């Protein structure tokens, strides 16, 4: 009972071609770096094992002993070797990612599978190299960990190693040195390395776009960033076999639709359904019960969509897209309730039905997907922080099904599933050359193999925007097996060095240089042509889509048997400029890909593509302007409350900083019952001794004399925040903190302080990397970061406070771009250590209960609050609230408290307390008896 693989229904990549030529991988090693594997699973088999490289434990212990490796592990047949890089982990192994993506490059699923077709990778007759690294102490061990398994894997006898991690934003030149000479360890041994894209979208994550201000907003990080890797991005074919219901419409036929579902439907059993809108209210699922809830995608997460049908009753949940030609999406388990995604067309139909049935069905089927031909939404951008082109190439990453942990299967979706696939394309590709180009060494192969397969990748084409997609997004195209096998030439930049040709900074007229390269034994004519593209941008934001500029006439070049010829595509985009820089004020990318034909009306045969940006992209800033110069209040990752754009609360009592992220300096505020408590050596202050909090809020920012429940920015007649310490060890705003939201990658971070005199009174320790600001999620980066070491005492270098006066807080900071120029971003910092004078008697009116004081309060910085404080015990808990005074000067004061459980409790006199604080911090507070008692 031999059942078929998935790959004889579904080849978007035309593996089968390529495996008709160089085989299923029979004899050859191939090597995973992931997570973690379930090494016993039913896909790790080989056919034949007599034709395998290692056919016994004592096969590979020898292969051990002669490279000194002495750890890792004989598995199976098919499992040759395992180790764990990073065993002295106390986090437990996580065994999905892992199998999933080793499953794709050799799963070799026998048909004695529970599953309808077989999973067969793209090598499924090789032996695998399964090695685990994880982070857990630094990334610099991390690097370490997998360099290590780097140089294993090729000392093992590896011809391809598949990396499906990574570290967004990250750059290359911050890499170990084992790690970087791993990477040419492999490639000066023809090992291919093959690394994911990443997940992580552009600057802002999957669910924001990048202001059109900032042109550099890749994510591509480490290890994809390294020039010697093959980086996948991924995308979606027009059709991909998936799992179907199918319902009857109003003309009265059978139309069946795609689903992605998380858990389990009876299969082939009618279900009802009825329409209950975006989920978000109870009376939407009021006709739910028993039936499946119809809920639109909308302003809710899926887990509240989800959860709020189970709780009316019904049996399972259909969430159906608000994208117009979107991507299915996992929906998450919730109390193992059976959801399923469906495109929005599929949804539309299912809400206007008249027989409101759908029956789930069991055999999966090719099916015409919602996307088209789409890049997905979260495969990450280019460039690298250094500035280079990834990703190089794409792959389909769609809602895969591979293998996964306990013998099981699953579809997953990213950069990480369309690796394996271009991995095993690469490896089999290299053995074709073998017998192809025997005469080459194994790096020539190498070199060779990853130029035919970006060359021969096909450009995918916006059919929306009339467009090719960006090189910064899809590299040099989607790789095509078929046309890879096929290729006799393939195109290089001016240097020969890659399928990609990287221009750095150009103006509007710059031309592109490209070597066509003929391996056949006769010579060869082709039509090429360049097509010239940029950024499509929809108001302040980047569309994250390509808008096409024009393209150039087709003109042909004939090449010479085993040889080569060089083109020049003249480019001039200057009556764009005016447009572009309307859209794009610090410039805009003039991209494309010099396509390549044997005729002009048949399909392209290759393609290379050519990335220029016009302006100087070394020096665009690496920081976001600090949030007190917003016009209307907000930032890139912080949204303003429009009734009062000078709003600006703190920390308060939040345990992640998910808001307040933008550029500005932090401080603290430290109540007087605190200060009190801590100079009278309080132990436990918090809940016990004080209702107070010290709570962190930023520079500048004052608290109204009312209400303290929000704090307000204030600025000078110039405009510049009103920032203001006083540096006297009580914690009542003590420092400055700058805490940044970057834009680019910086290094060499450091603080200093100028005296407005033409002097540095103090520096701070240098911060030597940092990385953008690339999202704003727990899941990967804050939108915001806070640099201790720039934290400023109020000290110079000697270590004696600084005199009263103003003084330039200085940050400094480099872009990792070659050349760059240091940028730096100034703040006016005040500095005050005067105590307030304030009154040392008082006299109380019994009458009105009026408190007069012997004198008003004479501040050095302009008062910031002069109060009186009452501390009354709600449930034995020292309360404090505060008195405003009177316009006379005086204070009345009240003779009971209502407490939070609706009582009352009388104060005494001993209970109230005169406090005065100016702008830098310096406060004193005298209990209200003790002036009564100031007389002789
Ligand atoms: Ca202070
Ligand atoms: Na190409």
């Amino acid at each position: 009972t031999s059942k078929a693989t998935i790959r004889d229904l579904n080849d978007p990549s035309q593996v089968k071609t390529l495996q008709e030529k160089a085989g299923k991988g029979a004899g050859t090693v191939v090597a995973v770096i992931d997570a973690g594997f379930d090494k016993n699973h039913e896909a790790w088999r080989l056919t034949d094992k007599t034709k395998a490289r290692y056919q016994s434990k004592e096969d590979l212990e020898k292969a051990k002993k002669e490279h000194g490796i002495t750890y890792g592990e004989w598995v199976n047949d098919k499992v040759a070797y395992y180790h764990d890089y990073s065993k002295d982990g106390k986090t437990a192994v996580d065994q999905e990612h892992g199998t999933h993506v080793s499953g794709i490059l050799s799963g070799n699923a026998p048909s004695e599978t529970k599953e309808p077709y077989r999973l067969e990778g793209a090598m499924p007759e090789a032996q695998l190299l399964l090695m685990r690294v994880e982070i857990v102490n630094g990334l610099a061990d991390y690097a370490r960990n997998y360099a290590q398994a780097i140089r294993d894997a090729v000392n093992l006898g590896a011809k391809v190693i598949n990396m499906s991690f990574g570290n967004a934003a990250l750059a290359y030149a911050n890499l170990p040195d084992e790690t970087k000479k791993a990477f040419d360890y492999a490639k000066s041994k023809g090992v291919s390395i093959v690394t994911s894209a990443g997940n992580d979208s552009s600057f802002g994550g999957k669910t924001r776009l990048p202001l059109a201000d900032h042109p550099d907003y890749g994510v591509v990080g480490t290890p994809a960033a390294a020039d010697s890797t093959l980086t996948v991005a991924s995308y979606s074919p027009d059709k991909q076999l998936t799992e179907t219901a199918t319902v009857k419409t109003d003309d009265h036929q059978a139309k069946e639709m795609p689903v992605l579902s998380t858990n389990r439907f009876e299969p082939n059993k009618a279900y009802d359904y009825a329409y209950a809108n975006r989920g978000m209210k109870e009376d939407d699922f009021k006709d739910v019960k028993g039936k499946i809830a119809l809920i639109e995608r909308g302003d809710i997460d899926f887990k509240d969509k989800i959860a709020n049908a189970k709780k009316a009753g019904a049996v399972g949940v259909l969430i159906y897209d608000n994208q117009d030609k979107g991507f299915p999406i996992e929906l998450p388990n919730v109390d193992q309730m059976p959801a399923a995604f469906i495109s929005r067309k599929d949804g539309l139909l299912l809400k206007d039905n008249s027989k409101k049935t759908i029956t789930f069905n069991a055999t999966p089927k090719v099916l015409p997907t919602a996307s088209d031909t789409k890049l997905s939404r979260f495969s990450s951008w280019g460039l690298t922080a250094d500035g280079n082109i990834k990703p190089d190439i794409a792959a389909p990453g769609q809602d895969i099904l591979s293998s996964v942990a306990n013998n099981k299967y699953a579809k997953l979706s990213g950069t990480a599933m369309s690796a394996p696939l271009v991995a095993g394309i690469m490896g089999l590709l290299q053995k074709q050359y073998e017998t192809q180009y025997p005469d080459m060494t194994p790096s020539e192969r190498l070199d060779l193999a990853k130029k035919v397969l970006m060359s021969s990748a096909t450009a995918l084409y916006d059919e929306d925007e009339k467009a090719y997609f960006s090189p910064r997004q899809q590299g040099a195209g989607a790789v095509d097996a078929k046309k890879a096998s096929a290729a006799t030439m393939y195109v290089t930049d001016k240097d020969n060095t890659s399928s990609k040709v990287h221009l750095n900074n150009v103006s509007d007229k710059f031309e592109v240089t490209v070597t066509v390269h003929n391996k056949s034994d006769k010579p060869q004519e082709l039509y090429y042509q360049a097509t010239v593209q940029t950024d499509k941008v929809d108001g302040k934001h980047f569309a994250l889509a390509p808008k096409a500029l024009y393209e150039t006439s087709w003109q042909k070049i004939t090449i010479p048997a085993n040889s080569s010829k060089q083109v020049t595509v003249p480019i001039d985009a200057s009556r764009f400029s005016k447009d572009l820089l309307a859209q794009m004020k610090n410039g805009y990318f003039l991209e494309g890909f010099v396509r390549f034909k044997q005729d002009p009306k048949k399909e392209e045969l290759m393609s290379i593509p050519y990335i220029g940006f016009r302006g100087d992209f070394g020096n665009l800033s690496a920081l976001e302007k600090p949030i007190y110069d917003s016009k209307d209040g907000s930032s890139y990752y912080h949204e303003a409350n429009s009734d009062a754009k000078d709003q600006l609360d703190g920390d308060g009592l939040q345990f992640y900083a998910l808001k307040n992220n933008f550029t500005a300096l932090t401080t603290e505020s430290n109540p007087w019952t605190i200060i009190k408590a801590v100079k009278e050596g309080v132990e436990n202050i918090e809940d016990i001794e004080s209702s107070e909090i010290t709570e962190t809020i930023f520079a500048g920012t004052f608290a109204k004399q009312d209400d303290d429940s929000h704090y307000y920015i204030h600025r000078h007649a110039n405009g510049k925040p009103y920032a203001a310490i006083s540096p006297n060890g009580d914690g009542n705003r003590d420092y400055v903190q700058f805490q940044g939201t970057f834009l680019r990658n910086a290094k060499n971070l450091v603080a200093e302080v100028l005296d407005k005199e033409g002097n540095v009174v103090w520096t701070s320790e240098v911060t030597e990397q940092v990385v953008k600001n690339y999202n704003n999620d727990l899941a990967s980066t804050l939108g915001s970061t806070r640099f201790e070491k720039t934290r400023w005492d109020g000290k110079d270098k000697d270590g004696k406070v600084v005199v009263n006066g103003t003084y330039t807080y200085r940050v400094r900071y480099t872009p990792i771009s070659s050349g760059a120029k240091e940028q730096h971003t100034d703040f006016d910092v005040i500095v005050d250590n005067t105590t307030p004078e304030v009154a040392t008697s008082a006299t109380f009116s019994t009458e009105d209960r009026r408190l007069t004081l012997a004198s008003k309060p004479k501040t050095s910085q302009p008062i910031y609050r002069e109060r009186i404080a009452y501390t009354y015990m709600d449930e034995d808990l020292p309360t404090t609230e505060y008195i405003s005074p009177n316009e006379d000067g005086t204070f009345t004061l009240p003779e009971e408290a209502e407490t939070m459980e609706g009582g009352t409790v009388p104060l005494k006199m001993s209970d109230f307390t005169y406090v005065v604080e100016d702008m830098a911090g310096n406060i004193t507070y005298t209990p209200v008896t003790k002036l009564l008692e100031g007389h002789s």
